[PDB]
């Protein structure tokens, strides 16, 4: 077997949220999980054709004063083609969390473990396991710098160099 | 205890909804009427793509689940006409949702296809994929539907024919969500 | 066999659909924002009648069932605001769906009512009818809903308050049908 | 072994019989069983040189009103070179059936199991196992659309592309 | 069972490269491997619904004089969607070969034995195992009649009948 | 484990040698084997800190007419620092080959499987396994398009991320 197991921590997305703009339902983070976003996996997927996600956890680590107001809801939609970004969709899914802006939380979602494709294509269900969505729950009193780390572990295969 | 700057949140049972439900039923996927003389050979009577939306009770249950897998799928062709009607029918289930071929040979090639007279009711026990399929629509139909059902006329019928295609199904829904088409 | 005048029908599995499904979840029945100063005493923050339509995932499952019975029903009041907000709230669940009284006494009288500060989250474990209730709407609300939830302010709040009322429910649907509102 | 076992249902021949033309001995169906007639086996024999029939049943499925008059006799002559189409030849053979026009019957004949040739040739005994013959027994009062399905099962060999 | 193992060789593409036009990077051959491309598999796929490529190899057999100064690079990209006509992209793929214009070579690539579909659809990744690309390396001196052959061994399934 | 075995072929260098310039001792190719030189290993080393070359071979594939009178000598010096462009120095190294300009050959050298560093530094002996040298033997007659390929199999370690 020529499968290469690669794993590690990496920050998929960082967002800045100025004070007073975090209204309810505001989409702070909306990231379709593909290996291109992941820093270390971006180079590994550039040299392979297919990958299979073996572990995926999203650690939301926001950095705001403890007296800041408002909260956030984070979830992982297993369907990359789904284009719904609301509290209802997040609360429906498994692994979703809701917490105050100064709390760091962990999202352990339900993701497909089949063999996906690193490259882009017409069918998004064949390239990504899902979409991470992080929304505001209430108005934030202070500016929030939110960073979403992602502990991943994939199994690459089929060596081939690829272009952006 | 003390009075902190901000107390920790205590939302406990979030993202722990029900994950798997088994749903069963038997619904009419098609109903057709043929006035005398239109049942020419090869005329397509029923062309129904098996999707959760086609099944009414499953249509709502598929709106709260991401992926479903078909466990049981059997079709019934019930022609409600007397035993003095000429001509006949051929019914089949193409496992490929994208296969749009409407001929006698294409139907007869599939496993479980039936050929009968217009006064004989039949049951199609087809070949379908047990793999998990996506409830919501996508770019490729082969990831969302187990197949297609085709019902054709074989001979020129003599009288008006009423034909009902029923489908006994049983699916297993997984990966909870809330689809908003 | 012989050739009769008309052959007998052979529809076998008709009217034998699934009868009972247990459905569970936890959904936000209400969400309110109070700018500073509007939290006057007795001001009604949340007034939600517990019906299957109010619960999103149950709304679709109730459209294919006639009667449902509530097995578990517990509400959570989550105020997402700091620990320096004045005033407080009272939350209760009136078992009578038609009881439209919004006062502190009416809420506190009910079993399981909670009184807390705006920086304390609470859980209401109320008294609800275990009897079978009709999914579809009718002339009398007491045959279709287990009760009503009321959340009121107790004191004048100092800061803007975000309050979310979540409801952990568990129902048993019976008597299959297809409701078309 | 590179033998490919292929089997399936397929309609060899459909015939329309107008009312009043089905006199006694009329040859409704006269089909020399070669893989070209069989729809799915037509494509399989186009890519192979030799085949051996392992199972052969002919299901006659006529579609006429139940009050129609007259009957049909169906048989399978094991000799493709034989050019006799009468009730005598059919009744002599094994597996022959006789039935009213509205009855569907099954013919389980006696066929050679040797290795035949898909392509045509001078000797017809080396290419086909036999000839299906379906005749009218009496005058038919109504128009009859008769279809002869064939449950077959062959064992192909010797890969080679072929032309009509 | 419905599984029918088939194998054989077939010329997927043939190209004629006149003298002087074989500049570096020129795309001599770009052929997406589909069942219709292979003659014997073209008929096999017309009578089945699914196929899985168990074995796949290619042979480049250029037919040029021994005084033809030039070279070619050949490789099987295991992703039908990927489109990159560069030397490094081909050489990255496993089994890719580089040779002179008067030397026949064999490509033994890597690919996933996933159960593909014999009929075309919106997504090419479900109907094709990949695509063979043959490029020029250096300017050729004489006319080259290149003929890429493919030795395949596939496993058909789900009996049906189709029209292209 | 952090160890990730990778392997593949990549063209380390390509040179064009015009007619008459291939005098004896001329240095056609002098390429220091570094991870950046190999495309697929270039991305693999950008996401790791250490690598050890488990297997390393080279193939010389000159592309010249069969009437090209001349010869080449190829060899892998296992010391990056050593700098000697002489025939005897190359032939001394294990696996060195001598051939005609129209004959592809394979170099299977000797080297130490020491855990090298993927990023450049002051000492080249810690970042490169060696250097391949290809010299002329005798004056060539026609233009030669030489392309040295390298088949490598390395073992990465110490996960990290780097920029070149
Ligand atoms: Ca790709
Ligand atoms: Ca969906
Ligand atoms: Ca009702
Ligand atoms: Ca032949
Ligand atoms: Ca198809
Ligand atoms: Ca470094």
């Amino acid at each position: 077997t020529n499968d290469v197991h690669l794993s590690g921590m990496s920050r998929i997305s960082q967002a800045v949220l100025p004070a007073g703009t975090g209204t309810d339902g505001y989409v702070v983070v909306d990231a379709t999980i593909v290996p291109d976003l992941l820093p270390r996996l971006g180079h590994a997927a550039r040299i392979f054709q297919r990958y299979a996600v073996e572990t995926l956890e999203f650690e939301i680590q926001p950095m705001c004063p403890a007296n800041t107001g408002g909260g956030y809801v984070a979830g992982f939609l297993p369907d990359p083609t789904d284009n719904d970004h609301t509290f209802d969709a997040l609360q429906a899914t498994r692994g979703a969390v809701v917490a105050k802006w100064w709390e760091s939380r962990t999202v352990r979602p339900q993701y497909t473990r089949t063999l996906l494709w690193t490259s882009s294509g017409k069918e998004q269900r064949l390239t990504s396991p899902g979409r991470l969505i992080l929304l505001c729950v209430g108005n934030n009193t202070d500016v929030v710098n939110v960073s979403v780390l992602c502990r991943w572990s994939v199994r690459l295969s089929v060596p081939s160099l690829e272009t952006p």
